[PDB]
């Protein structure tokens, strides 16, 4: 079992034999523009650059794709992956744009998704964007939808990639429901100009972890899109003041996180 | 189809030829004798009386539980209702409590329940209360899971009972997924002291009728619980307002709505 942060929400994943590539966005330093509608639009992305060359996440049994925003999949990763790499979607929606960008070997995966060997891949809910967000019509098309994974297996431990999603009640459901010894939360808190935070932040980090004092967190999504303005010191600064550093990990670009079972 | 309003969340349904009644809440007037030892104990709910009698209510097919909130289900219609009577509930946990309390005719809805009928009823995720709310653990537990209710069958208008939820995605795609010609509302306006609204209000009758603007709102939930914070004629004020009078419907109690797809 061994979860690497490459860049963003970009991780590589060891689990139960197989190997996943989730989230792959792999444009240059700077290669496209800032978001426009949020927070320090003048920074180009991505902010950093890749810690491996791009032929190292390509030996990959499957690609896991959450949501087609641009910092989860790009035009390098459509030019860079090969046509008939299996690609996992979340939905009829995301597969229909990604078959017309040239792919066709895509599995649409479902709420459970069973494996002969004894893996199991759960697709939950979350939701990219506030309450008051989602009251209108257009942003809500644009923020969507956007799983987060969950992975178990009996040889390995319970595994949880929350996705792009803000504190909502599917979240809580699904901390309750798995018990997941690990949790992987995009804590960027990217924030959109008039309806605020679109993820997650510090203070999530927290409410998880009374929520459930067992696990132990993976910050993800931070310091490279331009509107994400949490940054690891502060996030660091964050776990010493509640008495809560040995349970997050904030892992550099690069960084592989092993985790034993038994 | 038929809708009735009864009282607060409590009405009865007449659709593709069965009757259902959603949320039974069976107190008289000002009833409510729970009592622990409260200096100031409100003896308020229910704010009015029933409509009609409780012999009209029970002339039903099966009742239909969104959640175990009192006002949707209090100990008077615990009692009131009798135990061989055919129960839809929300989720397990439900099930057990009200099996616990006397019932043995018991069903716990799934996502989807297809019937060979042709009646469809799909089970929906709502969330009582703001996205601050459930950060607590307390009051999540408190205000809990309670799900809404679409009703899908030909010879039928599509009806969805929104049930105890304020506006998240959930009820968004709902919207887009199902298409109900008839949205009926929760707009209490009950409104938590620290965390904000834990049910619908004025705004939410808008922004759906934005989203879906063929669809009709059938206001409900409101003037029988004194938590609830909206007066009909506040939202009647408020739509009137906005250009929206004539598509939203404000029932008193005991008035009867019909929907027909044809005549
Ligand atoms: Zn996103
Ligand atoms: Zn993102
Ligand atoms: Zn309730
Ligand atoms: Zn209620």
């Amino acid at each position: 079992m061994k979860l690497t942060q490459i860049r963003n929400a970009t991780l590589v994943l060891q689990y139960a034999g197989k190997k996943f590539l989730i989230d792959p966005m792999l444009a240059e330093k700077e290669a496209w523009d800032g978001f426009a509608g949020s927070a320090r639009p003048h920074l180009r992305n991505p902010m950093v650059a890749l810690p491996v060359p791009v032929e190292d996440l390509l030996a990959v049994d499957a690609v896991i794709l959450t949501h087609t925003h641009t910092d989860h999949w790009d035009e390098a990763a459509q030019q860079a992956v090969p046509k008939d790499m299996l690609i996992y979607t979340q939905d009829e929606k995301d597969a229909a744009l990604i078959r017309s960008q040239g792919f066709f070997n895509i599995r649409v995966l479902k709420d459970e998704n069973h494996f002969v060997d004894g893996l199991t891949i759960y697709k939950t809910d979350g939701q990219h964007g506030s309450n008051e967000l989602y009251a209108d019509a257009q942003l809500g098309d644009l923020l969507g939808d956007a799983c987060g994974l969950v992975f178990t297996h009996h040889d390995e431990k319970t595994i949880y990639i929350a996705g792009d999603t803000v504190w909502v009640k599917p979240y809580v459901k699904s901390l309750q429901r798995f018990k997941p010894e690990i949790v992987v939360l995009n804590t960027g808190y990217a924030v959109n100009d008039l309806y605020g935070p679109i993820i997650m932040g510090k203070e999530d980090t927290l409410r998880t972890l009374k929520m459930l004092p067992t696990a132990t967190i993976v910050a993800s999504h931070m310091e490279s899109i331009n509107h994400c303005l949490l940054t690891r010191a502060e996030l660091r600064e964050f776990s010493l003041e509640h008495g809560i550093e040995d349970k997050i990990l904030i892992p550099a670009d690069g960084e592989t996180m092993a985790f034993s079972a038994w």
